[PDB]
C-alpha cells in the first residue's frame, strides 16, 4: 500500500504577508496567522517526514490586497514557484485583468502546472494561450505517478472579465473525459483539483467515474473532524465523504481562504489506485509555527514597494469596522453602513429631486475588516483589502417592485453565507425569514427625496426610486437579474474605493454603528 | 360708555426685523412678516383711527436673535420707546444677563415704565435698582385713567440669572394689594400685564378682585375667534373669558409670539369701570401692511453692526432644519438630531470607556427654524437664533433609573407644548401615550461604549452611563429635577453654538433626517 499526502490551498487571496485572526493587516506580531513564510516552514516539515507529498491550489489566489494591486501577480508566480506548488487550479478572480492580465504575470511565469479542464480557447486567443494551462498533468511522485484534473467555475464569465474569446463547459461534461484519457495512459491515482465551489466539487465526486479525490475552492469552506482549533465553524467532517454513482467512497476536501489554514489529507491507496482511505484535518497556520526566514526577508524585499500606501493616513476609526462575511452576508454590518453612508455623502456633496437618498450594496463585496487597535489608524492599504476590485458606485432608477425584488433576493437562500446579502443607507428594512422565499421583506421603508425635510416612509411598488450601488449590482451581478432588466436608468460614479477614501478623510474619525437599518422578525 | 383700544405684544425675542412665517431670518422679503417697522404702520393707523389707544408688551422682548446678542438690550429700549409703547411688564429672559444685564440697556433707558408687582428687591440691590421697575402705573388715557398692574412668573429663579436678592412672590398674594391700592385711588379701570402663562393669566383673572382685563405672555398662546389667517391653531377664542369668583367676566388675552401678530382687543366700559363687552383678534402682521420707511431706515442703521455675523458662512444645508415648537416639542425634529449628532461628534473626536455615545435635548431649548432655500447658507446669524442663550453642552454620568425617569418626564404632560420633550442622539426610544404618565416608555434602546461595534442594546437600570447634555437640564431645568438630584458626576464642556458651528463646518453639506430615534405606539 501506498500513502500520498496531499497539502491544499484555496482562496488565499493575497494574503502572502501573516495577518490578524480575522485575516486583515497584521498588527499584534506575536497572535498572527498565515502568509507564505509560515506555510513553507509547514511544507517544509511535511516533506522532511512524508515519502509522497503534493502541494496543491484550488484556485483564487488573485485579488484581495495592496500585493496584488502593486505586483498584478507577478508575487503569487514567485512566491508560489519558491514555496515548490506542484499544481494550481484556475479560479475565477485570475480573470480578473482580463485574459492578458492572467498570461503576462502568472501562466508565462510559474514553474508549476496550470489547470483547468472545462476552459476552451477560441478564435484569435487560441494561438496566443495554447498551451499556457492544461486540462490535466501527470506528476510523478516518488515511484508512482498521480494524474491531476482541472476545472473552474461555469459560472465565471459573470464573476470575472475573461472576455468572448474563451468557453466555460459544464464541469461534468468537461473533466469525464480527460479522466477517461489519463485511464488510458493506465494512471490509476486521480485527483480532481478545481474552482467552482463545495456544492459542484460534491457532484463531481458523485459524477465523473474515475476521480479518487476532489480538492476544492471558491466557496471558502471549512472542513473538521473532531474540535475546531479557531472561531470558524466546520461545515461537516473532513474529510467530507461522498459515494459515487459507482459506488466509491470519495473524499472531497477544502480549506477555508486567505492562507490561514493548510489542507492536510493522507490517502492510503492500494496497486490497483483504488482508496483504502483517507484522513486529515486542516493545519492552522498560528504563532506557534515560526516564518521561514529566507521566505520572511523575500518577502521583507518586495515589501518596499507597497510602504508608500501606509505612509499616508487617511484618517482614524474608534470602533472595530466588521467587514466579516460572517457579520456582512448575514446581518446589518458597520463596515456596510459606513461605505453606504461614504456612497451617498459622495452623491449629495454636489446636489427635491438631483437628491439621492438610498444605498444599496452586496455583502459579499465587503472582502476586509479593519481593526481599530493600530492607534485607530486608516490607510490606503486597509481600504485596499475591504475594496480590492476598483469598480465603481454608480446611480440607477429603480421602480419599486424592483426594489423589492432585489430585498427578497437578498434573503431567497439566507444561511448559506451568499454574499448577496444587502447592506443598506437611506432604507429600514425588516425581514421574517420564516416566511416563503420571494416574500420575507415584511417591512422597507425608504428616505424621501421629495420633501423638505428627509423621512422613512414605506416603499411604493409604482413610484420611483434613485440607488447608489456597485457597478457590479448594476450589471446582474450576484444574482441580481432584475436591477440589470428592470433599471430605468444607469450613470457611472466614482471608483470605490476613493469614495470611501475621501469620506474617511473629511470625517477624521469615525464611528460607524449598527442602528437597525435591518431588522429580523 | 368709553371704549379702551390695547395693543400688546408677547415674547418677541429679539425679532427687530421682519422674519420668514416661521419666525426665522427674512429671505423671500415679498413674503416676510412681522418686525417692528410693520407693526409701527398698524400702531399708527389704530392711533389715528381709535381715540382711547394702549400700546402694552407682556414680557420676553430679551433673547432670541443676533440684535440681543450684539445690542444686550439696547435695540430693544431704542426700538420699543421707536413705536411709543405705553408700559411693558417684566419677563423671565429680561433677567437673562442678570440684573445688570436689565438695570443698564432698558429700565435706564425705557422712556415708558415698566412693571412688576411680584418682584421684590432686597439687601445691597434694593438702593440700586428702586424706582427702576414699579408694581403699577396709572396712565392718563384721553380724559381718563388707566390703572396697569404687572407680574412676573414666580419661577423666574430657575429659568433665568435674576441673582440672590430679589424675592419671586405668588403673583395672586402680590397683585391684590396693588389693585386695592388702585382702587382707594378711585382708579375704576384696571388691566392685569405680565408674565407667567395663560394658565395662571386665567387665575389671575379668577382670583384678583378687580383686575378687569388680563394681558399676558410666556405660553405663547394663540387665541382667536373664526378662521385664523395663518398656520397657528388657536388655543381658545379671542378673547378667553374667565369668570371671577366675585362673578364677573374677565377677558384673558396674549398674541402668540414672534412679534407675527400685534393683539388687539376693545372693551367698553360703562363710567363705573364695568367692562359691558370685548371683541377682537390679534392682527397678522403680514406684507399687506407695509413697513414704515422712518423705522425701516432706522433698522437698516443698527443693522450693520451685525452684517459681520452673516458675511461668513460656516457651511450648507440641502435640508430644511426643522427648529420650531410645534415639531421639537412634540416628536423627533431633524434640528434635534443635527444638535445631538454635533455633541456627540465634539465629544468623539478626541477619545471600551473615555467614550460617550448618547445625548439628550430639551425641544423647548431649539428656538428657531433654518431655511434650506437662502443657497443651502448657514451663517453664525441664522445658527444664532436656534441656540440665542450661550449655554455649555456638558458631560453627566446617569444611573439607568435616572435615565428612564428622564424619559418618562419628557412625556408625563404630553400635549401641552411643553419644551422638556427630549430630542436624542444615540438613543432609541419608544412612548405608548395611551399608559398612565410615569409609566409612558415602553422601550428605551441605547448604543453600547463598552463593546468593539456600537449597536443597541435595552438599558438597564443598575448600569451607569455617560449623556452629553445642555448645562441646563444638568441643573435640573425644565423640572428635570431628577438629572440634577441624581447625577453621579458632571463636567462643563464646550459653548452650546461653537460646538454646533465646528460641526457644520466640517461635514460642509449637512441633511439630517427624522430616523425613528423617537417613536409612538
Ligand atoms: O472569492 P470569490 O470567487 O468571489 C467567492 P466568495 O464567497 O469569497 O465571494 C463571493 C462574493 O464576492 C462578491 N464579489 C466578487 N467579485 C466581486 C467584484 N469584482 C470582481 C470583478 C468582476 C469583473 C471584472 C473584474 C473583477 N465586485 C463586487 Cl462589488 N463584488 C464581487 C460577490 F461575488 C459575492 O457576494
Ligand atoms: O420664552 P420662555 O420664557 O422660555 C417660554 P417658552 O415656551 O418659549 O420656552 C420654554 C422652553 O425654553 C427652554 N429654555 C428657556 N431658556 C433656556 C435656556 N437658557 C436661559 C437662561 C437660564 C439661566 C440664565 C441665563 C439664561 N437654556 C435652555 Cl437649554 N433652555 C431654555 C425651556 F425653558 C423650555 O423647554
Ligand atoms: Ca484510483
Ligand atoms: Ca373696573
Ligand atoms: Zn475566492
Ligand atoms: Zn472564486
Ligand atoms: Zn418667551
Ligand atoms: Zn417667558
Amino acid at each position: 500500500m501506498w500513502e500520498l499526502t496531499i497539502l491544499h490551498t484555496n482562496d488565499v487571496h493575497s494574503r502572502l504577508e501573516q495577518t490578524s485572526e480575522d485575516s486583515s493587516k497584521c498588527v499584534d506580531a506575536s497572535r498572527c496567522m498565515g502568509g507564505v513564510a509560515r506555510l513553507f516552514t509547514k511544507v517544509q516539515q511535511i516533506r522532511r517526514a512524508e515519502p509522497n507529498v503534493l502541494l496543491l491550489d484550488a484556485g483564487d489566489q488573485y485579488q484581495g490586497t495592496i500585493w496584488f494591486t502593486v505586483y498584478k501577480g507577478a508575487e503569487v508566480a514567485h512566491f508560489m514557484n519558491a514555496l515548490r506548488y506542484d499544481a494550481m487550479a484556475l479560479g475565477n478572480h485570475e480573470f480578473d485583468n482580463g485574459v492578458e492580465g492572467l498570461i503576462e504575470p502568472l501562466l508565462k511565469e510559474a514553474k508549476f502546472p496550470i489547470l483547468s479542464a472545462n476552459i476552451k480557447a477560441k478564435g484569435p486567443l487560441a494561438s496566443q494561450i495554447s498551451g499556457l494551462y492544461l486540462p490535466y498533468k501527470v506528476l510523478p511522485v516518488g515511484d508512482e505517478v498521480v494524474g491531476i484534473v482541472g476545472y473552474t467555475s461555469k459560472e465565471t464569465p459573470f464573476l470575472s472579465n475573461p472576455g468572448t474569446n474563451l468557453v466555460f463547459e459544464d464541469e461534468i461534461t468537461a473533466l469525464q473525459p480527460e479522466v477517461d484519457k489519463l485511464k488510458t495512459l493506465n494512471v490509476n491515482k486521480i485527483i480532481a483539483l478545481g474552482h467552482s465551489g463545495f456544492e459542484m466539487d460534491k457532484l463531481i465526486a458523485q459524477k465523473v467515474r474515475g476521480v479518487d479525490v476532489v480538492v476544492g475552492g471558491h466557496s471558502n469552506t471549512f472542513l473538521y473532524t473532531g474540535n475546531p482549533p479557531s472561531k470558524e465553524v466546520p461545515a461537516g467532517k473532513y474529510p467530507f465523504i461522498v459515494t459515487s454513482d459507482d459506488g466509491r467512497k470519495v473524499p472531497v476536501v477544502q480549506a477555508y481562504a486567505f492562507g490561514k489554514y493548510l489542507g492536510y489529507l493522507k490517502i492510503e491507496f492500494d496497486e490497483r489506485g483504488n482508496v483504502i482511505s483517507s484522513h486529515g484535518n486542516p493545519i492552522l497556520l498560528d504563532s506557534s509555527i515560526p516564518e521561514d526566514p529566507s521566505i520572511k526577508a523575500d518577502i521583507n524585499k518586495w515589501r518596499i514597494k507597497l510602504d508608500d500606501y501606509s505612509t499616508q493616513e487617511l484618517g482614524k476609526t474608534i470602533v472595530y469596522l466588521d467587514g466579516s462575511s460572517q457579520s456582512c452576508r448575514f446581518r446589518e454590518c458597520n463596515m456596510g453602513n459606513l461605505i453606504c453612508d461614504a456612497m451617498i455623502n459622495n452623491n449629495l456633496r454636489h446636489a427635491f429631486w438631483n437628491h439621492v437618498s438610498m444605498c444599496i450594496l452586496n455583502g459579499g463585496g465587503i472582502r476586509s475588516p479593519i481593526d481599530e487597535r493600530n492607534d485607530g489608524t486608516i490607510t490606503w492599504e486597509n481600504l485596499a483589502a475591504v475594496l480590492p476590485f476598483g469598480g465603481t458606485f454608480d446611480l440607477v432608477q429603480l421602480k419599486g417592485s424592483t426594489l423589492k425584488k432585489a430585498f427578497e433576493h437578498s434573503v431567497h437562500r439566507y444561511g448559506q453565507s451568499t454574499g448577496e446579502f444587502l447592506q443598506v443607507g437611506g432604507i429600514h428594512v425588516v425581514y421574517d425569514l420564516s416566511r416563503k422565499p420571494g416574500d420575507r421583506v415584511v417591512k422597507l421603508d425608504v428616505l424621501c427625496t421629495k420633501c423638505r425635510v428627509p423621512s422613512y416612509d414605506p416603499l411604493k411598488m409604482d413610484e420611483v426610486y434613485k440607488v447608489i450601488l456597485p457597478n457590479f449590482l448594476a450589471n446582474g451581478g450576484d444574482g441580481f437579474q432584475m436591477i440589470k432588466d428592470e433599471l430605468l436608468r444607469h450613470d457611472s460614479g466614482d471608483q470605490d474605493i476613493n469614495v470611501v477614501s475621501t469620506y474617511i478623510s473629511k470625517m477624521k474619525v469615525i464611528y460607524p454603528a449598527v442602528e437597525g437599518r435591518i431588522k429580523f422578525s
